[PDB]
């Protein structure tokens, strides 16, 4: 019916795991401001977008996406100091990611794609797998496979990088709100999407190392680490189908029917 | 407009919240059992659809939702033995709230609504609250308001009652995956709902006290711990309205505009 | 000796944990304010007093009570805004319940009941049986057992409630400091209490929400939610009967020989 | 007319506090075996009794004492492997102290006296005080004053250890269920100790290290770490008045009027 | 004298910090396998031999390093499946840098660079940053400035990393116990590399995922994730010079006299 | 060559781990104030020598040390008011001991000697233990054997006491900063120590309880608990070879071949 977990019965959602090779998967996000032309849920949408159409590929099912992550850094999200951006603090997070797959190990599941949409949730939710895996060590449990990813990871080609940015590319650093993102979103939800509120400004530049408390003068003022002017739903369209195709068989050569 | 605020840009906002009475809403569910005959998101789709009904009455916006509450117990929810239910230890539930209230306070937002969608999750939204409460004193905040509730304590009126049990009230101790919350799902998501999968079997009944570890004999099969037979959109739809009213009145009286 | 193990010596103690089927049971209470009339110890004396009559009548032992429990809520228990009242925060209780759990299960011990005798302490029960109940798990111990329940609950027969209504029962939930607990007292520490100071006052009417910070305004002036002028060591005596032979019959139903 | 807390209306703790100058003070014990000869609750009985005529001769309150300590250790409380002994980790004691002072400073008052009566308990009391002066450092206090003291620690004129000790002094490295603890038992609790039980063994030694897991063969049989064949009501009524008017004489120091 | 702030006593530490503009510098490693050709504390010694000469250069002090880093990750220290490597929880490292903070700050001191030398401790360290910052502002404290950084990153300079490279650089993903930290060690510890201990296999290559627990198979033998072959003192006296120049400057701009 | 894992490569430390009979050395220290004529890392520096020595005759490995330790009491370490002491929560410590232990044991390492410099340490240390080897048994693991000391508890043979104290000893709670430590330094790392600074002050004195917030005028300005001007590099060579050949044999009959 659907490959979202949560439409499921609980009986619907018990028979795909019998099956024995049942493969979830979990959206992990953040609410964090992303420039004055764009929405801020987009770190959930886009991982939830991409594991939905994944999911239908190989017929996987879809857990509740976390919404809220690790607070956002100047150099990657802009940084915490922004309104609407709504952080929780390491150990939360990490807690999340731990008691999930407790969970599905309980309920008899065995393999889980962690795809994360918000860069600074990386090292948590890695912590977050390994306490979880220690402990089901302790309950006698060594068969539970998680593989984490981060969907713009596999847009790595340079066809693609050169059709994508046909001025040459400065890397992923400075896409925060950027070409990157409001291109998927402009495929994927172009509503929540104000290309004409863009501030053009030039890419965003830091020396070799941080400060704290975070210096609201070192980032954009529109919180954007570079422009998103030349955005555009073509370039999102091949973004998502390098995403889904390359996610969709990395799944499979790691959790093999 | 959305009511939503991940669908706001941060600018957008930003502007609410300087406008000095802006209500903050936040729902918290869970992914757990809901009987044969329905969805596992139950505990998120019903206070997320109430808090959209009652935003939009009352100029106020909605954060994202916490999709994953604290363990399911036998005598409200079926027990945490059920597979599909994915349960948050205490201390992972009440720190997402303390995080969250946190963040909100640096926002400068002053007003918040956190509206209970799983019975077992209040006293871990009590203490996320308290903590969270208390750090903001340390910070000198006292100003920051918070309103509780979970939205079926607002259906109290006899003569709904009446009309929602013509056979007889038993009370909301049964009402897991039951009438009332059917008959919502009936009328806010029924592709999300099928009747004919319903297990008619009689009320829940449990001695004064509880068992760990948790006995699954001591609940009903399908997982329900009442009846869905007698659930109607019309049902649905009466419930929901006094709801959304009551909650709105409720709100203007703790923060008038 | 005693029914306390306290009182045993360690040899003692062990030799009743020998006999394979000892069932120990753990008071939990706290210090909190009951109002102008009575002691705040009275959350740890009543649910005590019940162990020691239950312990006695079918050969089982009790532990040391806790003496603080969770933060003392508007609705149920005055607000933890009142001086005397002394709480622990829910991670503190939890974890202490944990200990104590995982330690008797050190001892050979495998069947405990946990009596609570302060409202709010509930759920931190509950989620210190669990993580103990995990622990053990990982240990390859599953057959420690464990009935949790509050003493009160057992007095649910309409007869004994008429008794001690006459003019109408309203509930639990304003039963705080009223006629239920002061009327126990006065059946078993009449020294503790001093009915003359009772402030007869309508019984406390909430609205379906909570608030925080508490208002001290919406709680009775005295702490307490009812009053408990109608109150008798006679009404104690039947409550405490109610109780003892209810818990009673349903330790032997859970824990036999 | 209690100095007892517990004992107390919220009414009458509240005009003690008013008063300004009100000393509290916090017994912290344990339930750890003891010997052949003597009950569990040792540690719990002796500095509350310490407490309770301290507090009678300088106007002082008592608060309810902690039950259950810090995990006993081979040289000095036989080891954590006796059943009967149910000890707390670390953490959990921490944060129970940490709790009540900062409720106590929530009450208004300033002045706490920590009686430890588990040699085990010390540094965990010390870091829970630590932890909680930081908060309270927070929320803008800094006039909050504890004295933390073990009641045996004032035993020091040799003249009076010449009564209790004939033979020689050699320490309280090894008074553990021995003649100290079992005079003060026999002149306060006679009925929980019966001396013909008393297993008179040669003073437990130890090389000048520890040993982790705990091994059972070095520690006594028994459980105590010396005889206390020797004890006398006699000497329970010296130690009781010497620890009281030394204790009492101290806090007037601290807490001068 | 010295730099190291443990070969000072504590007045002349004293007399530093009175200056009221002195830095601070504590160096975060680890305990990690390095290859067959080199030791485990290479990410001890080598953020800390930088430190050492910056501190000399500009007048700073250097604390204690961290001996102990969070857990080795496939991708980029080979895995923490090796022996040798002894890493600690996330909650450990984030809790030792927020310790840390708090008692530099009780010093009166305000200026910290945190310079990583392990790449997994990055967001750990941060986090430890944000609480601390977090805690001394509860405390009235805004004036504690951290500037943290990774000593490689400032190895940035084309030309520099041509002379380096000439071959061409593949990026620093694959310089665990390649090229460059080889070269740093050669120059600075030649008796603790064995250069002809190398072994020369193809750089690490990873799809765009992770997997755990982690796969043996997926790491080289060695556990170096790229050859060393060509390491040289001389390549090492370039990477330090431009380390310790970049470093030096960048605390001369923002921590001024 | 070398006895520090550290200075190691993962192979070679692999093959004395392989050998099965391997034991491990964990020096726990701390930064803390020694007086105006010692440095602060000595703490650090004495342990650490004694396992190097111990370890060269028995064929053991030490492991770095840990540099911070616990706050500073006042009657043993002066108190944490002094600037420079830079200590660690309690839980802080206690987690790093518990990870490493955790860590040794996934090598294959069963035998650790916890060698602690800092008194104040102690408890936490144990607890560490405590929490570790719980860990371990859930993993199946009994055979992990711990052995905790501090170096100078090896000192009390009265031919070498009589020695070092002609003139009288008076215990070692006055030994922080004073001769025994000095003399060590002095045969150790004489230029750490300017006994010409040494404030040749009369022993320190407490009341039997100690006082929070720690006051400063209770310690002697110094920071020192004993004058050290009796010190001199002869005793310390006489401490150190007796710590080292009592500890060399207490392992060897602690952990035999
Ligand atoms: C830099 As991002 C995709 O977490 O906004
Ligand atoms: C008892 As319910 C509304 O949380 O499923
Ligand atoms: C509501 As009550 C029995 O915990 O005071
Ligand atoms: C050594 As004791 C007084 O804590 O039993
Ligand atoms: C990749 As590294 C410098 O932490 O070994
Ligand atoms: C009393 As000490 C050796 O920890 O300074
Ligand atoms: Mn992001
Ligand atoms: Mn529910
Ligand atoms: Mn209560
Ligand atoms: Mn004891
Ligand atoms: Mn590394
Ligand atoms: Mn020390
Ligand atoms: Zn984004
Ligand atoms: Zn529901
Ligand atoms: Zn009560
Ligand atoms: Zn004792
Ligand atoms: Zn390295
Ligand atoms: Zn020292």
């Amino acid at each position: 019916k659907s490959v979202f977990v949560g439409e499921l019965t609980w009986k619907e959602y018990e028979a795909r795991v019998a099956a024995g090779d049942c493969v979830l998967m979990l959206p992990v996000g953040a609410l964090e401001q992303h420039g004055h032309h764009m929405c801020m849920n987009v770190d959930v949408l886009l991982p939830t977008a991409v594991c939905k159409r994944v999911a239908e590929r190989i017929g996987a099912l879809v857990m509740p996406g976390l919404q809220y992550g690790y607070k956002s850094q100047q150099k990657s999200g802009g940084g915490n100091h922004f309104p609407g951006t709504t952080s929780l603090d390491g150990a939360t997070l990490t807690g999340t990611v731990q008691d999930i797959i407790r969970e599905l190990a309980r309920h008899g599941a065995r393999r889980l794609v962690l795809m994360n949409g918000h860069y600074e949730n990386s090292m948590f939710i890695v912590e977050g797998i390994d306490l979880a895996l220690r402990e089901l060590r302790y309950a006698g449990i060594q068969d539970f496979k998680v593989v984490v990813l981060s969907y713009w990871d596999f847009v790595k080609d340079p066809a693609v990088i050169q059709q994508l940015y046909p001025e040459g590319f400065l890397g992923f650093d400075i896409e925060h709100g950027g070409v990157f993102e409001t291109s998927l979103m402009l495929a994927l939800y172009p509503d929540l999407v104000d290309l004409d509120r863009v501030v053009d400004h030039p890419p965003a530049t830091f020396p070799p190392y941080d400060v704290f408390p975070v210096d609201p003068a070192r980032t954009p003022a529109p919180g954007t680490l570079s422009s998103a002017k030349t955005a555009s739903r073509e370039k999102g369209e091949l973004i998502l189908e390098v995403c889904v195709q390359g996610i969709a068989d990395a799944i499979r050569e790691e959790f093999p029917p």
